[PDB]
């Protein structure tokens, strides 16, 4: 025998740069998770080994797109594979963090943060 399928096809698309490997994004997730969603400079710094003097908008942007992506735009689909573990990840810190703003879905869970200190000559 055999059958078809369908499915569903893009319409419009806009983007400059481009996207980051699962091994890089892996990085903005686990960052966001331990420093939240109001700490990007330490994400950038945690995530980013170079981030010195680097923006913390970049990885806010990233991040943006990336919850999005787990299951909430459809013409939001960056298109590109990406792991079902970091969407889950991302809707986690997302959501949690969000019921301390606004309220849209939370989940039963809770994390925590903390820095260190490192003082030399």
């Amino acid at each position: 025998p055999v059958n078809q399928k369908s499915k569903r096809s893009e319409l419009s698309q806009r983007r400059i740069r481009r996207p980051f490997s699962v091994a890089e994004v892996e990085a903005l997730v686990e960052a966001v998770e331990h420093l939240g969603t109001g700490r990007w400079r330490d994400v950038k710094m945690r995530a980013f080994d170079n981030a010195d003097h680097r923006t913390y908008v970049d990885l806010k942007d990233k991040w943006k797109t990336l919850v999005h992506t787990a299951s909430i735009a459809p013409q939001q689909r960056r298109g590109e594979p990406v792991p079902q573990d970091l969407l889950d990840r991302v809707l986690a810190a997302h959501a949690y963090w969000s019921q301390q703003q606004g309220k849209q879905h939370v989940e039963p869970l809770k994390i925590l943060d903390a820095k260190a200190q490192k003082v030399g000559a």
